[PDB]
């Protein structure tokens, strides 16, 4: 059709159902929000659909989809947690009018043709082990912005990396949205939320808050500078139990081919058992506050 | 404050946001956004371009003007001539920006094309198409157009094109022209004024066998071939980088049906294309 029931939550597969929907809304004037998820929704989901909901007379477009073209072979596919059910009872309970849960089929109907190449910064941190990554972001990304065509569309600062080059996509290709990075939601202890969080047994739990204490105790030591920033996050990691480090690093906000100077961003990424945590953290060198 | 626009005359802006204002504001007072991505040093060609773009009721023709460094391997420039030739055809704006404008942090993000890009032209020039549609995705994302005229005369680029809509989901529809020809029935192209006289006599070789072709089609596949490797053949000079008879989206051809028919010479240092629809049987 498609119908649009205003005050409850509409699900819509279909591309063109969403993009019929959002274009017809933008031309009554409500102003369209897009927050891309690939479900599995937790509490900082919802800060993302909150703050885009605060936007003054905004109709919001959570997107739930496992996109394919981001995992590499292997079993991340299969082992990403679903659980629909659960997210569309958390996407109702905060008054989202538009869910939009496309299939792969219509996503890809010409499986990986056209595709969003990054920059070079989608080769670093985590794309080191996984260089095709965030190509697969990009396209999602990208195709979900053409689909929906949003004013303004919402990401974590959890996945910083991933954040930037959602900047990047959105300066280099001109696209016509505003993308706004919202602060990352942490459990009581500082653990940074994650859909990944479930895989942590107890002890895993327990000792996976060295992340976040080692990012905050930088951030504190950074008056310091930059070593004592970086040893002392170190510190903490090395005193936590299984705890496996993958990458500590500083670097400059944008993440780019430029130096530390001052105002950084220091990322890190763990293994607790198999279960891959990431935190990031701004950091002020020299700057006590 | 909307740049300013003064409707019936030619609107020249260099920044992309300024375009992209000006574009916005009018698709909003009920006019519909054309778009004719040119790289300057226009000829009857474009021209086809942009009366095609003008006739469509509400229309507002936006002709962009850009070399693209980005699909130039790993140069005509008339800026005067080409404005002058916009306003005598009534076009109302044309987007003129700087490298630098539309390249300011230099190539990062870009697009890669899928398999067809490494096929036909992308023999020789295996990076030139990322370049097209790197800089097509830009121009669409600036001037948000309903529709962007494309010439059939690059045809390969024209159905890359379509792929990268179809598979970005852009919302513009692609309107393919059919390409203006010279008296004999040469493809026009700004390089045909390079050949010399028997390079320019031999050239209408690559025409007048696709035309052979299309013709001799009803005979089917093999007699098209045939008939247009033929006509190339009676001529000195021409250099056949292919010929190639694929269905219309490029990929292989049909037992029957549409198709189409492509080739590509050298004479002398100077590449020719040219392409024809072909109906087998
Ligand atoms: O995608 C996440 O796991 C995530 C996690 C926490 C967040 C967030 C996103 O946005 C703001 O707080
Ligand atoms: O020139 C026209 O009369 C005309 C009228 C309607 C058109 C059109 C051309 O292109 C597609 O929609
Ligand atoms: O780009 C060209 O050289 C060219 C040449 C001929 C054309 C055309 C473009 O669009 C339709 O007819």
């Amino acid at each position: 059709i498609p119908a649009f029931h205003p005050g409850e939550l509409n699900v819509y597969s279909a591309p063109g159902d969403v993009a019929d929907v959002s274009r017809a809304l933008r031309l009554t004037g409500r102003r369209v929000m897009l927050v891309p998820t690939m479900g599995a929704l937790h509490e900082g989901h919802l800060a993302l659909v909150r703050a885009a909901k605060r936007v003054p007379g905004s109709v919001v477009v959570v997107s739930i989809f496992v996109n394919p073209m981001q995992f590499g072979a292997g079993g991340d596919l299969d082992a990403y947690p679903r659980t629909p059910d659960d997210d569309l009872a958390q996407l109702r309970a905060e008054g989202v009018e538009i869910a939009f849960t496309p299939t792969t089929a219509a996503m890809y109907p010409d499986g990986l043709r056209t595709t969003v190449q990054p920059g070079p910064l989608a080769a670093e941190l985590e794309g080191g082990p996984r260089p095709t990554h965030f190509a697969g972001v990009l396209t999602v990304v990208l195709k979900l912005l053409q689909i929906v065509r949003p004013d303004r569309v919402f990401f974590g600062e959890k996945d910083y990396q991933q954040l930037v080059l959602i900047r990047q996509l959105v300066a280099d290709f001109n696209l016509d949205v505003a993308v706004v990075g919202v602060p990352t939601v942490r459990e009581a202890d500082g653990l940074a939320m994650s859909s990944r969080n479930r895989y942590l047994d107890p002890a895993q739990r327990a000792a996976a808050v060295a992340l976040s204490a080692a990012l905050t105790a930088a951030a504190h030591a950074a008056t310091a500078g930059a070593q004592a920033a970086l040893d002392a996050a170190r510190a903490v990691l090395d005193a936590a139990p299984g705890v496996a480090v993958d990458y500590l690093e500083l670097r400059d906000i944008g993440l780019g081919p430029m130096p530390l100077n001052g105002s950084g961003r220091l990322l890190v990424a763990a293994r607790l058992g198999t279960t891959r945590l990431l935190d990031n953290i701004a950091i002020e060198i020299g700057t006590f506050a």
